[PDB]
RNA sequence: GUCAAGCCGAGGAGA
RNA sequence: UCUCCUCGGCUUGAC
RNA sequence: GUCAAGCCGAGGAGA
RNA sequence: UCUCCUCGGCUUGAC
C-alpha cells in the first residue's frame, strides 16, 4: 500500500541509481515516505542482486527514532522485512552488532554506532564496521558541522574513501563503501554573509557527507508550493514601560548591596553582561580567598536572573526563587548552628527579608503585572476564540520556569478556563533550574495528549522546534525568544492547516525583530547559494568537496595533535582542597580515591566528622559555612560521600596558583581507584 | 561396579585433591557419575585418613533430591555407606543434626541447613556449624545469585574464610572450613551485554562458590562432543489474522465498558501494560475512596486476561473464564440480597450476559480457531505420524490455564486420537489461575508415567524446563513463550535422542526470534568468557574473587542494616479498616489478635454479624457489597473467621493516607496474640 | 500412604 | 512498582 | 513498565 | 571565557 507523489519521485530518481546524495524540501513534504520508498527499493534491488542488504536510519532525536518507526517505516514495511528502533530509553538488551546482521534493517541515534565502532577500535568488544553495511540514511544533515556525531562518522568515512582512491591507482582491490543519502529541510549558513561563504558552507555540508548534488525539485516544485501552505506572519510587540513599584525595589536591593561591596558593574542591571562580570568577580575573590565579596557576588547573580525572569514573566516567580534560595541558605545556617555568627551574611539576611515581604505584597497585583503577558493573553484568547474548537496552541519560551509558571498561570486565569484552553508545560529530561524534570515517558505521554487533542495549549522550548510531526497545527507563537534563522524557520513550519498563524511577542527595546529580518534574509541567501551549486560544473564541484574532506580530516587529526594528552601530569597528591566560599582546609591529594573510573571520594573518617548532611537515602552534603560540598552516595554498599570539585578550591603545594577547574576531568593529575580491603571489620 | 569416563576424570582430577572448585558440562554429561565418585574418593580418603568424613549434596528441586537418590548415588553408595534422602515432603522425623551424624552423607535441599543453622544461631535449637563437615556439593551453581539460598550459606562460609585469613595472619589456631564443589552446565549471564561485563559476572559466581578454577574440559571436550548430539533446531511463525468476529467483540465490550468510565488507556488492548495501568487505576481509586472506576478496573483487567488466553488459547477458555468469575459475582449478590440494588454492577451484568450468550455461539468455531494452535495440532501429527512409536513429545507453555485447556482439548481433537497420542497437562504444586493444583505425588506418578511411555505427550511450564532426566526423548516444543538464556538451552538440552527436534511457534507480531537470536549471542559470550578466565593469572583472579567476596559480605551487612527494622512503629490499636470495594467501616485496631504470630483474626460479634458465608469446613467470607473479605478456618476448635488484609482498606486516625499494603507483614505495627481465656461459658 | 488451608523467604521472565 | 511463572521452607487440619 | 543519582561527549543561542 | 538552552550516550541504584 505504499504512496509517492511526482516531486517526491524527481527529487530520489538519482538515489534510486547509486548517487550518494542529498535531498532538502519543505517540512511536512513527506520526506519520510521517500526514505521508506528509496529503502524498499534498495532492499529489493540487492535482493534481486543476490547481495547482502543493510540499511541504516539515524536520528540525533529519539523521539523522532520512535516516531519514524511507528508511523511511516514499520507500518509499510513491516511484512517485507525486519524492523527495529534502538535509544537509550530502550533496552538494547539484544546487542548492537547482532541487530546489525538480525533485522536487516535499523533506525538508531548516532552514537550509538559511534560506541559501537570506538568499542571495535579499542577491541573491548567486537563491534562494527561501516564495511557491513549497504547503504546509510541521515536526518536532519544540517547537523552535520565541525565535529558532531554524524560529521565523527562521515569523517571516518572519508578516510575510508582517501583510502580507497589511494589504492585505485596502486591495487586492485578495494574496501566496498555503502550509499550515503541525506535528508534535511535548511542545510544552514553558518552566519555566513556574503553569499559566497554561504556557498562555501553548503559545499562543507556536501562534502562532509560525500554529496554528489544537493537535489532539490525544480520541475514539479511548481505543484508542491501549491500542495504545502505557508503560516500567515504576525509580530507582535510590548513595551515595558511597568513594574516600577516591584523592579525599582529589586534594582534599589541590588545598588545597595553594591554600595556594601563598594563595587562599580559599570553595567546596566538585569542584564546577562551584568551576570558575566559577577562570575568574573566571584571567580576572582575565591582564587584570592577573599570574603565579602564572591558571596555577594553570587547574590548579584541570582538578583540579576530574578530581574530577568521578572522582566520575561511576572514577579511572582522571581519572588518564590528568591526566597526559596534564601530559605535554604536560612536552613543551612541553622544546621551549621547545630553542630557547634556572620556579619555579611547576617547583613544580607536583614536587608532581604523585610524586603521579601513587601515583594510578596506587591507580586500579586494585577492592574501592572506585565504587558508582553497581558499581549499573549490578549492573543491567545483572539484565536482560541476564533477557532471554535479548531485550535491546537502552540507556545515557545526560553527557560523551565517561564514554561512552568505561564502553564500554572494559564490555568489560574479564569480567562483562558473559560475559553476552555489546556496548557500543560514541557521540558527535557534533564534536572535543572529548580524545576521538576520530566521524564523521557512523561514526555511521551504529554505529545501523545497532545496529539489525542486532551491538551490544545503546549508549553514548550526548543525541545518542541524540531520534530514533534502533528497532522494539523493553526497556533504557533515565540515568547521573547530568537535563536537564529534554523530555528525560526522550523518553529514557523509547524502550523500544518490550511489557515496557520505565527505571532512573535517582544519587548519593544530589545532588538529581536532585528535578528527575524536576519533570519529571513539568510534564508533567501540560501536558496540562492543552492541554486548556484547546483549549476556548477561537476568536475570543480569534485575538487572542492575533495578539498574540503581534506580540510576535514586534517582538522580532526590536528586538534588529535593538540589533544593526546595536552596535559601530562602523573602527580597523585600534590594538592590541597580547601573550601570556597570559606578558606577552610578540606583534604590532600592522598585521602581520595575513585570508583568505576567514575565518581571521586574520599572515605577517611576525617572527612566525615567535618560535613553536614540536609534531609529532603541520597542526602546532600554542605560545609560548615554554608557552602554546599557534595552528596550522600549508596555504592559497594558503602555509604560514601562524593562532592563536586566546583564547589572547592585548589591548591598546589609548590606555589599554590590558587584556581577553579569547576571539573574533574579537565585537570591533569590522574586519581587511583578505591581498592576496598580496607573498612574491614 | 561404579564407572567413569576419560573426560569425566580430566574435569574431575583437581578436585580429587584439594581445590574447592566448579564443573560446567553440557546436559546429559554424566555429571551426577562425576559428583558419585568425587564423594566415594574423598569418603575413602577421610577413612584412610582415619578423619571423619562428612559430605553433603545440596539441590533447589526436591525432584532433583529424590531421583539423585533413586538412580545414581544410592545404588551405587548402598553399601558403603549411609545414604538418606530429606525434603518437606519427606517427613524429617528423625531430624537434620542426627542425620548429620549419623549417615554420615547428606543428599537435601539447601535451607534445611540454613533453617538448622538459623536455630543455631538463634539459639531455639542445637542446629549444625559447617565446621561440622568435610564437603559440600551444589547441583544448578547457576542459582548462586545476588542473595539466593546457596549464596546466603556461601555468604556464611565466606566471612568464615575471611575470619579464617584475619587468624593465620594473628594467630595459628584455625577454624577447619570444608571443601567446596559446584557442578552446573550453564553459569549464566546476568544479562551483561559487554563480554567483559559477562567475565565480571562469571567471576562473581566463582566468588560466591570459593571457586579456585571453572575446569572445563578441554582435551577429552572432542570426543565428549562426538557422543552428546545437539538438537536439530526448527522455528515455526504464524500470523494472527483471524479472531476477528470473537475478539473484536470482546474489544468492543472493552471499550464499551472505557466509554462508561471515560477513561483513555492510552495503550493497545489484550496487552499486559493495560492491565498494569489498570492496576494502578484501581489502586488509586481504592485509595481514593471512588466506585465505578476500581470495579471496572477489576473488570478490564480480567477482560485483559481474556484477551491474552484467546491470543494464546482458543476462545471457549477465555468465555468460561469470564462467565466463571461473572457467575461467581452474580451468586455473592444473591447471598447480598438474601441478609436484607447497584447501578454499575447491573449495567456490567446486563451488558454481559448478553454478549456472554453470543460469545458461548461464537465460541465453538473450528474454522478460525486460532493460527498458531493449528501449526501446533500440525507438527504434533507429522511428528507422532513419523516416530511411529517412538515419539516422546515434551510441550511448554506459560500458564496453567494453557496447560491444561490444551491436554484437554488435545484429548478432545479426534486426530491426535487416531495418532494415539495421550497428552497429560504439568503444574507446579501451589494453587492458582483458578486451575486444580497437582499434588507432589500427582507431580511424581504422571513423571513415572510419562518415563514408562503411558503419557506420551507432557505439557508442562517451567517446571519441566529444569531437572527431569529421561533416557530417550526425541521431541521437544515451546508454544509462544520465551524468557531466557538459560531457560531456553534446558529446554533444547532434553531431546536426549540420536534424532532430535527443537520447535519454536510464535506470533508473526511478537519479537520471539528477538530473544531466542539474544540468548544465541549469550550463550557464544558466555563460552569466550569462560576461556578468557581459565586463562587469567592465578593472582588476580584470587585477587578479584577476594573483591567480590567483600562485595557480597558488605552487601548483606548493609542490606541488614537497612533492615535492620526499617519501620519501628508500636501502634497496637491507631487504624481502621473499610471494605475495599465500598467504603463501609469493617473494624479498629484493637479488635484483632493473632495466633501463633500466624494467623491475623477477629473474633467479636461485631464482626460475625456483618459477613456472609459462601457454601462449595472452610467455607470463604464476603462482603455486603460483593467484596471478597476471608475464609472461615477451625484453630483451638474455635471457627475463628480470617481474612486477607489486601482485600481491605487501611484509614489512619491522624490523618488517614488510604493505602494499599497487599500483605499483613509488610506494615511496621504489631499485633497482639490472642490470649483465649474470653469466650468462656 | 492421601488431602486441604494458611504463612515465610528466594529466584527467573516481563513490563 | 505491577503482572506471570518457579522454587523450597514452616505451621495447622483432616482422611 | 516506573523512578532517582551520577558521569562522557556534541550542537545551537547569547555575550 | 561565561551564561542559557538542546541533544544523545554510559554507569549505578531503587520501585
Ligand atoms: N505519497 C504521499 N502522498 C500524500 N501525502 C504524503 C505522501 N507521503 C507522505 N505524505 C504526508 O507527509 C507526512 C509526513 O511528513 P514528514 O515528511 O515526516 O515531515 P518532515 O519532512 O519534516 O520529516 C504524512 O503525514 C503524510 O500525510
Ligand atoms: N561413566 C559413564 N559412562 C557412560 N555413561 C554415563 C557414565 N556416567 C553417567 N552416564 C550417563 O549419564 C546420565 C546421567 O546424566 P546427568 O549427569 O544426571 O545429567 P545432568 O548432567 O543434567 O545432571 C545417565 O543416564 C548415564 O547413562
Ligand atoms: F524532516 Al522535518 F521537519 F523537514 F522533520
Ligand atoms: F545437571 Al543438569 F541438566 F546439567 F540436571
Ligand atoms: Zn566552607
Ligand atoms: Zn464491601
Amino acid at each position: 500500500e505504499l504512496q509517492l507523489r511526482p516531486y517526491q519521485m524527481e527529487v530520489a530518481q538519482p538515489a534510486l541509481d547509486g548517487k550518494n546524495i542529498i535531498i532538502c524540501l519543505p517540512t511536512g513534504s513527506g520526506k519520510t515516505r521517500v526514505a521508506v520508498y528509496i529503502t524498499k527499493d534498495h532492499l529489493d534491488k540487492k535482493k534481486q542482486a543476490s547481495e547482502s542488504g543493510k540499511v541504516i536510519v539515524l536520528v540525533n532525536k529519539v523521539m523522532l527514532a520512535e516516531q519514524l518507526f511507528r508511523k511511516e517505516f514499520n507500518p509499510y514495511l513491516k511484512k517485507w522485512y525486519r524492523i527495529i528502533g534502538l535509544s537509550g530509553d530502550t533496552q538494547l538488551k539484544i546487542s548492537f552488532p547482532e541487530v546489525v546482521k538480525s533485522y536487516d534493517v535499523i533506525i538508531s541515534t548516532a552514537q550509538i554506532l559511534e560506541n559501537s565502532l570506538l568499542n571495535l577500535e579499542s577491541g573491548d568488544d567486537d563491534g562494527v564496521q561501516l564495511s557491513d553495511f549497504s547503504l546509510i540514511i541521515i536526518d536532519e544533515c544540517h547537523h552535520t558541522n565541525k565535529e558532531a556525531v554524524y560529521n565523527n562518522i562521515m569523517r571516518r568515512y572519508l578516510k575510508q574513501k582517501l583510502r580507497n582512491n589511494d589504492l585505485k591507482k596502486q591495487n586492485k582491490p578495494a574496501i566496498p563503501l555503502p550509499q550515503i543519502l541525506g535528508l534535511t529541510a535548511s542545510p544552514g549558513v553558518g552566519a555566513a554573509k556574503k553569499q559566497s561563504e554561504a556557498e562555501k558552507h553548503i559545499l562543507n555540508i556536501c562534502a562532509n557527507l560525500d554529496a554528489f548534488t544537493i537535489k532539490t525539485v525544480k520541475e514539479n516544485l511548481g505543484q508542491l508550493k501549491h500542495q504545502i501552505k505557508e503560516p500567515c506572519k504576525k509580530f507582535v510587540i510590548a513595551d515595558d514601560t511597568r513594574e516600577n513599584p516591584f523592579k525599582e525595589k529589586l534594582l534599589e536591593i541590588m545598588a545597595s548591596i553594591q554600595t556594601y561591596c563598594q563595587k562599580s558593574p559599570m553595567s546596566d542591571f538585569g542584564t546577562q553582561h551584568y551576570e558575566q562580570w559577577a562570575i568574573q568577580m566571584e571567580k576572582k575573590a575565591a582564587k584570592d580567598g577573599n570574603r565579602k565579596d564572591r558571596v555577594c557576588a553570587e547574590h548579584l547573580r541570582k538578583y540579576n536572573e530574578a530581574l530577568q525572569i521578572n522582566d520575561t514573566i511576572r514577579m511572582i516567580d522571581a519572588y518564590s526563587h528568591l526566597e526559596t534560595f534564601y530559605t535554604d541558605e536560612k536552613e543551612k545556617k541553622f544546621a551549621v548552628l547545630n553542630d557547634s555568627l556572620d556579619e555579611t551574611d547576617e547583613f544580607l539576611m536583614n536587608l532581604f527579608f523585610d524586603n521579601k515581604k513587601m515583594l510578596k505584597k506587591l507580586a500579586e497585583n494585577p492592574k501592572y503585572e506585565n504587558e508582553k503577558l497581558i499581549k499573549l493573553r490578549n492573543t491567545i484568547l483572539e484565536q482560541f476564540t476564533r477557532s471554535e474548537e479548531s485550535s491546537r496552541g502552540i507556545i515557545f519560551t526560553k527557560t523551565r520556569q517561564s514554561t512552568y509558571a505561564l502553564s500554572q498561570w494559564i490555568m489560574e486565569n479564569a480567562k483562558f478556563a473559560e475559553v476552555g484552553v489546556k496548557a500543560h508545560h514541557l521540558i527535557g529530561a534533564g534536572h535543572s533550574s529548580e524545576v521538576k524534570p520530566m521524564t523521557q515517558t512523561e514526555q511521551k505521554e504529554v505529545i501523545s495528549k497532545f496529539r489525542t487533542g486532551e491538551i490544545n495549549l503546549l508549553i514548550a522550548t526548543t525541545v518542541a522546534e524540531e520534530g514533534l510531526d502533528i497532522k494539523e497545527c493553526n497556533i504557533v507563537i515565540r515568547y521573547g525568544l530568537v535563536t537564529n534563522e534554523i530555528a525560526m524557520v522550523q518553529a514557523r513550519g509547524r502550523a500544518r492547516a490550511d489557515e496557520s498563524t505565527y505571532v512573535l511577542v517582544t519587548s519593544s527595546g530589545s532588538g529581536v525583530t532585528e535578528r527575524e529580518i536576519v533570519n529571513d534574509f539568510r534564508e533567501k541567501m540560501m536558496y540562492k547559494a543552492i541554486n548556484r551549486v547546483q549549476n556548477m560544473k561537476p568536475e570543480e564541484y569534485a575538487h572542492k568537496i575533495l578539498e574540503l574532506q581534506v580540510q576535514s580530516i586534517l582538522e580532526k587529526k590536528m586538534k588529535v595533535k593538540r589533544s593526546i594528552a595536552k596535559q601530562y601530569n602523573d602527580n597523585p597528591s600534590l594538592i590541597t582542597l580547601l573550601c570556597k566560599n570559606c578558606s577552610m582546609l578540606v583534604c590532600s591529594g592522598e585521602n581520595i580515591h575513585v570508583v568505576e573510573k567514575m565518581h571521586h571520594v574520599n572515605m577517611t573518617p576525617e572527612f566525615k566528622g567535618l560535613y553536614i548532611v540536609r534531609e529532603n537515602t541520597n542526602g546532600e552534603i554542605i560545609c560548615k559555612c554554608g557552602q554546599a560540598w557534595g552528596t550522600m552516595m549508596v555504592h559497594k554498599g558503602l555509604d560514601l560521600p562524593c562532592l563536586k570539585i566546583r564547589n572547592f578550591v585548589v591548591n598546589f603545594k609548590n606555589n599554590s596558583p590558587k584556581k577553579q577547574y569547576k571539573k574533574w576531568v579537565e585537570l591533569p593529575i590522574r586519581f587511583p581507584d578505591l581498592d576496598y580491603s580496607e573498612y574491614c571489620l
